[PDB]
C-alpha cells in the first residue's frame, strides 16, 4: 500500500533569551 | 494493502526571539 | 505499506522576557 500521513508536528520551541540590561537610570 | 503508519513526530521548533533591552536603572 | 513522512517542524518558541533593569543612576 501507499505511504502513510505525515507525521504530527513538533513540540514548540523554547522561549528566548531575556533582552540584554536596561540603560544606565537618571540624575534623580 | 492498507496505507502505512504514520511518520515520526516533527523536529521542535526553532528558539524564541530574544526579548528587547530593559528599562533605565533605578535612581541612586 | 512504508511509514509517512516527518511531521511539520514545530511552533517557533515565544520571544523572551525583557532584560533587567539597567545600572543605577549617578
Amino acid at each position: 500500500g501507499p505511504p502513510g500521513p505525515p507525521g504530527p508536528r513538533g513540540q514548540p520551541g523554547v522561549m528566548g533569551f531575556p533582552g540584554p540590561p536596561g540603560p544606565p537610570g537618571p540624575c534623580c
